[PDB]
């Protein structure tokens, strides 16, 4: 039978790394519409008719409440004096948008890129902003905004802490966290060039928003691995992806 039971054994592996990822995957969620919540407390309150002082505290308070948060932002539209930006050197300091209007412009609120911003101390945090419109007490109105800046990095606590067989994927492929750092900001369709049915079936997963299982040669160990990948709207509309790979052996 060895290949009747090769292949059972095959079932019985994909299944358990699709269960694990899984729950790799629950994990990284809940640690952020835990966010997007002791979030969005913030957004109700910060607009009241309240003094910088109180503010300031307010987001200095939900980034502290917030580990893989590494900044906040505020803005008001013609109350300029409220402009602020407090960030993180290990403490908060507080330093010196189409976006953000756009999305004052909606109501509905809005993500960037991912991309690189460089902190207080000179060290440069690869993440994403998350945007929110500030609006009335009516909510009919548009007031200011406020701005959390994700630190992607920051979920290498999740992703390779003591682990190095998981991958982090945003948006078109792009890996997002990833053990190996060389590979941050880079698209999978050129790091995994030499494997494009695969790379084909994860960016096609992505875009429906599901889950799947394959196998390809990887590049690096130059020996072929079961991949089993799933996604999540990173939100809580598009999707962020976790995949997890196995050197069959
Ligand atoms: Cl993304």
């Amino acid at each position: 039978l060895n290949s009747r039971v090769k292949e059972i054994l095959k079932e019985n592996t994909l299944r358990s790394m699709q269960d694990s990822l899984h729950f790799k995957v629950k994990e990284v969620q809940g640690v952020l519409e835990n966010t997007y919540t002791s979030m969005g407390i913030v957004k109700e309150m910060l607009p009241k008719d309240t003094k910088r002082e109180i503010k300031i505290h307010l987001l200095k308070n939900f980034i502290l409440a917030n580990s893989h948060v590494a900044g906040v932002s505020m803005f008001f539209k013609n109350r300029e004096d409220l402009r602020l930006t407090l960030l993180r050197d290990n403490d908060t300091i507080k330093l010196m948008n189409p976006l953000a209007q756009k999305a004052m412009k909606n109501k509905e609120i809005s993500k960037s890129l991912p991309y690189y911003r460089k902190m207080p101390n000179g060290a440069e945090v690869y993440g994403v902003d998350i945007l929110l419109p500030l609006l009335n007490e009516n909510a009919q109105e548009v007031v200011g905004a406020l701005m959390v800046f994700i630190s992607i990095d920051s979920f290498s606590n999740e992703i390779t802490k003591n682990r190095s067989d998981l991958f982090l994927i945003g948006v078109k492929g792009k890996v997002l966290l990833s053990a190996n750092k060389s590979l941050q900001d880079k698209p999978i369709a050129e790091i995994y060039k030499s494997v494009p049915k695969a790379t084909n079936e994860v960016l096609t997963i992505l875009e429906n928003g599901s889950k799947a299982t394959l196998e390809y040669l990887d590049p690096f160990s130059h020996k072929e691995n079961f991949l089993a990948v799933e996604t999540f709207k990173m939100l809580g509309n598009l999707n962020w992806m976790i995949a997890l790979i196995i050197e069959k052996d």
